[PDB]
């Protein structure tokens, strides 16, 4: 029993992490066999920063300038290249702690985990969500960017996320592993605002689901609503719609608790608009939206 | 900038887990140098369970029956003692992947990481406080037990908990590594009732100075108070009496915000007796108490 915002075992990835050094700038990099990924901003100094010309920046560039260490050992570089908003640092060697892998697109609502680093060294671990403006809410100190994002399905990685850019308003914007941001941020220091930070309702939903399932029942009612009808109270509170899809997803939980997925919902919009009266669910007064369904299954059924 | 609630980065841990089987129960062990230390109740029946004799139980054990293995691999057990609430199994194989390590006892309010594990294998990983009742809140199925709890110092492991039981009330109990019971209880399926699992006052300053560092401010008010003053309301609301040692702990928050540890102390009093209002801190719509000074000061500086 007991419920926790719990993160992947971050092993196979802190095997993956090393330090990138480009003139002044230290950040990390993922070592996946002989190629190494960072953010491309490594090159530009603070300067360079507000507004970058990353092609004309990189023709002045060569391998060498790219120091690359991996614990206290260097890494020869002999190739690079940029792909989107990443630079591909070839190196002489294949990682040899390279896990099974994957780079994975996620879209707003996926949740994953985050090993923080700073100069190729893990500080922590912790699971955070795409969210629906396509930011993230992070903990990333100046030394942090190159830091990543991963799923972990068995013994294969899935890389979703490398962090970039901290918001004005200190959130945090990055790409896949393909170098694509996330949203539409891009890697300058310039006015960029987050829209709107909806929660993300079918993992509202899986979260009652796993604390009926862990003995927190006090919220549930004993009414019913519909689609539409649960709909027009998500969209007044900047909750996502609900869709079809989401209730087939949350029908297994459905199933192991016996509350139709619609029950829930009527449960929700009572605390949507009754709020908590200072009362908890799984140790928390607000509505938890960082575990997605299969989260909750796989949590309460011990995957490893 | 952000504030999570974050683990330590598991490799170290996840090097060190094992199976460990004893008749039809499974659980884990962790394995440091040629020792797996596990959770001694792997030799009841949940029959046993109700009024165990472990010395009597352990008779009708040989090395042979306990069953270790290392990923796909049977590590050979050449001897088993008993100490406190754990088993010892000396293996004829040192750990390759032994850690630096230590055996620490954590006191309440102390935060750590747990590395959930099932047949040795792990599953996630979340951070801990030991409560003031010296229970767990932790996410624990059947067969995490000997699931461990630690802290990282750089590259040495501090290990302060094993898990081994689950209260009627769903909150967890254990040991250290020498297998001493963290509180009052006992490896016995009887009648367990926690004490006030009261609120851990000293991290929930150190968390309000780490809200103010990373700009949420609005709960800053124009007040101070004294620690009597201050602990009269704590006492109220089943806050820890804050002591001159945790005002002492919180200087250098105190100093890099420039906020009198007794101001900060007047901001807590008016969350206390006038709640959030709605509002969120960091997130959060309950005052969070899983962070330490030394976790606030670690993630709001980078530490590797
Ligand atoms: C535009 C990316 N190509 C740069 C380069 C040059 N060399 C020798 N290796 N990589
Ligand atoms: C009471 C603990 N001693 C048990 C034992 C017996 N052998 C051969 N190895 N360990």
């Amino acid at each position: 029993s007991g419920f926790r915002k719990m993160a992947f075992p971050s092993g196979k990835v802190e095997g993956c992490m090393v330090q990138v050094t480009c003139g002044t700038t230290t950040l990390n990099g993922l070592w996946l066999d002989d190629v190494v990924y960072c953010p491309r901003h490594v090159i530009c100094t603070s300067e360079d920063m507000l507004n970058p010309n990353y092609e004309d920046l990189l023709i002045r560039k060569s391998n060498h300038n790219f120091l690359v260490q991996a614990g206290n050992v260097q890494l020869r570089v002999i190739g690079h290249s940029m792909q989107n908003c990443v630079l591909k640092l070839k190196v002489d060697t294949a990682n040899p702690k390279t896990p099974k892998y994957k780079f994975v697109r996620i879209q707003p609502g996926q949740t994953f985990s985050v090993l923080a680093c700073y100069n190729g060294s893990p500080s922590g671990v912790y699971q955070c969500a795409m969210r629906p403006n396509f930011t993230i809410k992070g903990s990333f100190l100046n030394g942090s960017c190159g830091s990543v994002g991963f799923n972990i399905d068995y013994d294969c990685v899935s890389f979703c996320y490398m962090h970039h850019m901290e918001l004005p308003t200190g959130v945090h914007a990055g790409t896949d592993l393909e170098g694509n941001f996330y949203g539409p941020f891009v890697d300058r220091q310039t006015a960029q605002a987050a829209g709107t930070d909806t929660t993300i309702t079918v993992n509202v939903l899986a979260w009652l689901y796993a604390a009926v399932i862990n003995g927190d029942r006090w919220f549930l009612n004993r009414f019913t609503t519909t689609l539409n009808d649960f709909n027009l109270v998500a969209m007044k509170y900047n909750y996502e719609p609900l869709t079809q899809d989401h209730v087939d997803i949350l029908g297994p939980l459905s199933a192991q608790t016996g509350i139709a997925v619609l029950d829930m919902c009527a449960s929700l919009k009572e605390l949507l608009q009754n709020g908590m009266n200072g009362r908890t669910i799984l140790g928390s007064a607000l509505l938890e939206d960082e575990f997605t369904p299969f989260d909750v299954v796989r949590q309460c059924s011990g995957v490893t």
